[PDB]
């Protein structure tokens, strides 16, 4: 235990009488509205999101970093810090892993994961920077590079990454680069992508059965003028062309101006080439913000697409969770902890809204009515149910507050020396 | 008069006079466990108006296509008596907006309707971008900043009529939005433009009574799609200073660029005394108009915040004024209003929570999550039940759009007015 | 039949010939040079067409106002005229491009005239985004997504007349834009109008003869301002590809995200043989529908740099259909267009210039400085006298808008014509 | 001389024929249009821009950085870099200095730049990132920090950076900070300003009678809600505030997307406020690409506005001219002389415009003819221009070409040590 029990009790006990009184509200309002609040609490108890390793130490622009006390030194120390997020929210149980940054024994990891509680999520690989002794260097590129010894080492890399994986329990490689160019001419903006393809084709072999291979698209950054793997649209046509396996990963923060977001969500379920979600914030460009700490609503009307899906039966639709953010100004742990708690709060809102009301609605072209059936959902304060489902689970029904009471940060600031070089 | 028959109001609020009850006391004891008495609230609550636009009144349109409804009004008295519907279920929209010539009508006229609904005049809004029958010059080019002296002249003088008629309605504040500008780099000179625009507005200004305030309104774009001369908060802000202390910048939410932070524009024109009031309506792409809070509540929220913490800060005679611009293309026009108009009422409400004392000591410290969270907990809050509760004190509905329905008035009107 | 007198164009051209004689030797001896024959580029430029829009040679307005000119065209006819005076001038825009029903007439009175002013027709465009005279059922929620089936059944057979209409007046192709989509979150349900789109096009395509094609036009929004059906190239791939070997996908310029790379978009939908044509014009805010190239002249030069790269590499009977779609508030339609018309073969001829063997050796070198300069050798090239001599070797005039004016062709139509009136757009009613 | 005469000499004289017959056609074309190609010339040789110091060595992203060969290292190694751009466009005689990245002494500083022949531009400051030893972290902000020690260090350290520039000939300090924040209610935006305003009054109290103080805004990064100096509203708010010597900076990459700068440029300079330009291009979002390798019309609109304001006489008009930009994928020597190359560029075909005959077309309302002489300008190929201008001052007719003939980088590749290599 990360937390003392004793801390969480006194602190969960501190708050009882308030969530109990709020919760019941709660609970008489949505009986009224002919939804069972155990129901809701029940499913959102079980909605899961993966915690970025790579987001539980503090981030930075290229500007500057501005490093807190207790900055994990390694992987481990960062597996010790997603237990407490785990442990206090009991929303994110599994990890997502970043090869090389997060490079270790495969068995070590694993055995840490078990002894905290923790799984693994899908891998990440990394080509968008050059680790020590590499034949090619990723400047000009990686999978799409046009030097084809250099798209092999790339290639290597992916397949490593998916051992490691294999060995440590994941089932998911998730793959982004930064290839693209800066400069109009630089690069043939079709053989660019055919190189891209053949690439992830030769990945894409060396999958296991039960696997999935997620491309992720964006906007620009690192290129400034064109990227291989620009949006959904060309995600797609690389979903298809690679097979059954290969699926599309969405990351919030890295669409046009304006785009609307949960369109694509609802095209690529459409066409079964949804794979999952990298969760964040933002307002300017790829912010990676803490999520909804921006604009809550989109996030809902994400979900909104989520629980559709499911209201319309979409078969074998299991889309992979996760958070994809950089903590630059707050403590990493607190952020994700409400970060997480955000996403379960967008979740439950999207299962209060009536769809028997809004299927009417839509099919006699009423729209006022229509996004306020949304709107009722949304506009419900869930707090009440998020915090019980953690009270029920072992969790703090406060999480920041009982994190800041047991004095996690000063220990491990005490227990972790700050890098100097 | 009443529009809207008092039995169906009364009937329609006993039907869910139980359920609100239940509601507004649960909150009530939420907000007393959180040191706020939701009485007090709810009685500034029942205070917040905003004017709603006469010209969202009937069916809007885009370039491409108009598809009105039924029973759509006639012309500016046919949208009073709608607007009183507005007022009577809502509460919360007494006053009126008027453009002219859109409204043009005997102003004798249209205070004694106004008067008899109960219902008062806004800001008066003057049209230069757009062409009458008659008009002996054009604005194709322009108006207040037209190269030609005869036409800015035109401009002015019908400007000068906007505020002849607000002066015998009511009104005290006249608002200059235009479309001035040019489609191609090099069609005008940008500060030769503006140099003429500038001292249009200083005739307008000179005509402008002492008890009134001129507002102009800032837009990117549109009609103009390369340059505008009034395109931005910094144009504005150059505008209002240089014509004196009755000309203030109105802030029309769908008019900034992509990704621009609205609400510090606010908080900058307030610092500066500059912010004369806003167009409330929603976006997603450009100046959509659509109903406020139906696509980004939080950014609404957020504005709000900052009105709520100028009066925090103890800012002295700071009265924005509050004003619905929005075009109902494809819902009826007086539910998307109703609607609007508790969304503001709602952004309102929910900055009213915000634990100030909270918020300053977080602030302080550069603790950014709990400043955050702290947001959160005011915005998170449903105060439906506060808005419900201000509405059915006040003579109007719980439910205000279901009691519309219930009253069967559009269909009504539309037996009325010709199709 | 010649619009604008035959003296009038010599006149001009005359005037003006000893100039651009000593600007096309002098470029022609710089292209030299640089090992390119100017003859080779101008041979290719005088063959580059580009479809005018009938609906833009009337004067256009926005949704606040709309400010007709002199002379404004009565009718499909009347337009059919003032194409005629572009085509007889620019020499690059022998076809036009109907809309229905703006512009629906006896096609027999359409091609009839069409021939006697040396005038063709390119795809035909359906309207199902505003409401006609009579009509059964209303477009204010949709169209070929409305959730009312004999709404879509209406649009699909307006869709079909088009195709009838079409293939009367020798047209081989079917542009469909529809502005169905929503205003509010919940309003529609993504995949469920998405779908109902889907099954409507499939009995349109049923419709397309056998050398016929179908182009959808994706745009992000406007007029619907929350979501539309058919928003972007991704959604727009996805229609082509489902309908089939006829359906493909049309690119308008202004209806892309701000800051979108629509060069890539163009190579993305040719490396899959989706490419159906283009609808140039240019902006900077949303769909502008502005003169092409008046505002980013480069990014039309990239644009056709694929084009140009594919026309290069020999591609799937590369044959994209190039029209123009522009609105023109504050000038002369006609002049606007010539202009515009005159900017795409700026770009095109450029893009010609480009010398690819030397671009594809600093792209595998990854020699990005040298790789973006040999674009712009040939960008920063003033082509200007090549595209005047292109003009006036097929009977056009080498300052088309100074011809024009010349000419008093305006003037002229202004005497004939009923006057306009200006006034609103629609943002409001009565 | 970095670049030996005799390589600069033979490389001129390799392209001195073609340039004479360019040169020739297009004085022939000018002359028609009644304007003397000499004229032009002397004008252009006379326009100089800033060349930035963190220009010259590789740049990077958040993501990662991919140095070249011969990366310089410390101010001396950027100086002799700066110097070949300059021996070789003559575009370039000053540099602008960043503080602490080029601390050095003065004297050594100003003895390096007078022997190269290179001068100083504005000086620039560094309160958005933390150096070794500082007292007090610019994490949550610097100039408008809510600790009133750490604006105190913050102006103390703008105040040496205004010593240091003195010293060595400067004349103006421009002030670029990341103050903002990243979550709504995390800064008062009101009271964030007044203590930003308030701090740049004591650095305005520092500067010489000649010296100008320059703040720079910026939309948005490294703060991603917020930021305090976020357009040229206020902007302007701040030099209107802070008096004569203070003016506003426009870094072309700061704005709003669909921004339309050029205005922006005009009403600065309508009201005597139109410090200096940061000069590059972009397509996304601050990318600091080549300039005009993106958007050289935009570019060219910006200069038009340069221009008239000079034909109108107007007072209080003459601002400084900076490049700043970073070079991730390209020689930052080449790209800094083909950016310095763009600028003089769009100058050379502003200087074309017709001004008469723009003012008629204006005043009548002639919209197409006016923008077609905007075209006229911008569609003349002036480089025959620019050429000339650089082989009568001493400079190469192909610049990048003379530079890759002489050699310069595998030089000091083999005098400067990689990291690896
Ligand atoms: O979103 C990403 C890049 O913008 C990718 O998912 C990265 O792998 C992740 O953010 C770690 O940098
Ligand atoms: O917002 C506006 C134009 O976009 C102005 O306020 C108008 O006067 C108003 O919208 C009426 O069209
Ligand atoms: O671009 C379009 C709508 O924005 C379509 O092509 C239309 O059919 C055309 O513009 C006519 O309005
Ligand atoms: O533009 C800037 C930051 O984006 C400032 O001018 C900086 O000081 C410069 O870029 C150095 O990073
Ligand atoms: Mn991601
Ligand atoms: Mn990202
Ligand atoms: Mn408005
Ligand atoms: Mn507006
Ligand atoms: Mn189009
Ligand atoms: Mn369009
Ligand atoms: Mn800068
Ligand atoms: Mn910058």
């Amino acid at each position: 235990f990360r937390i003392a029990q004793d801390v969480v009790a006194r602190e969960n006990d501190r708050r009882a009488s308030a969530l109990k009184e709020d919760y019941e509200a709660l609970g008489a309002n949505l009986a009224r509205r002919g939804v069972d609040i155990e129901a809701v609490t029940a499913k959102v108890e079980k909605f899961f999101v993966a915690v970025p390793s790579w987001g539980v130490g503090t981030g930075g622009t290229r500007f500057a970093r501005f490093p807190g006390t207790g900055e994990p030194r390694g992987i481990f120390d960062k597996l010790d810090d997603c237990a407490v997020i785990q442990q206090l929210t009991r929303a994110t149980p599994n990890v997502s892993l970043h090869i090389p940054w997060d490079k270790a024994d495969p068995k070590e990891l694993k055995a840490r994961g078990d002894a905290l509680g923790l799984g693994f999520d899908a891998m990440n690989s990394n080509t968008f920077s050059d680790a020590p002794g590499q034949a090619h260097s990723y400047k000009y590129g990686s999978l799409s590079h046009t030097n084809a010894a250099t798209r092999a080492q790339a290639v290597e890399h992916n397949l490593e990454c998916i051992e490691i994986g294999k060995a440590i329990g994941s089932k998911a490689l998730t793959v982004w680069i930064g290839d693209g160019s800066n400069f109009p001419g630089q690069s043939n903006f079709t053989r660019a992508f055919e190189r891209y393809l053949s690439a992830m084709a030769e990945i894409y072999k060396g999958l296991p059965d039960d696997w999935k291979l997620f491309s992720e698209h964006k906007m620009y950054e690192p290129a400034f003028y064109s990227t291989v793997v620009q949006d959904w649209g060309t995600n797609y046509l690389i979903a298809q062309t690679l097979g059954p396996k290969a699926q599309c990963l969405v990351d919030l923060g890295h669409h046009a101006p304006n785009t609307n977001i949960e369109m694509i969500v609802a095209r690529l379920i459409q066409f079964g080439k949804l794979g999952g979600f990298h969760f964040n914030d933002s307002k300017y460009g790829d912010d990676d913000l803490d999520a909804g700490a921006i604009e809550p609503y989109r996030l809902f009307l994400v979900f909104n697409e989520l629980v559709d899906a499911e209201a319309r039966g979409v078969k074998g639709f299991h889309p992979a969770h996760m958070i994809d953010q950089l903590h630059n100004v707050t403590d990493p742990i607190e952020s994700l902890i409400n970060s997480a708690n955000e996403i379960r709060r967008a979740y439950a809102q999207a299962l209060l809204v009536d769809r028997a009301a809004l299927s009417g609605y839509q099919e006699d072209n009423d729209a006022l009515m229509a996004t306020e059936t949304l709107k009722r959902a949304y506009r419900t304060d869930v707090e009440p149910i998020l915090a019980e489902a953690r009270r029920r689970t072992g969790g703090a029904v406060d999480p920041v507050a009982t994190y800041r009471a047991s004095g996690y940060r000063a220990r491990v600031a005490a227990e972790r020396p700050a890098s100097v070089a």
